[PDB]
């Protein structure tokens, strides 16, 4: 998974 491909960064 990515927890940054969802995060709103």
């Amino acid at each position: 998974q990515d927890v940054n491909t969802a995060v709103a960064w």
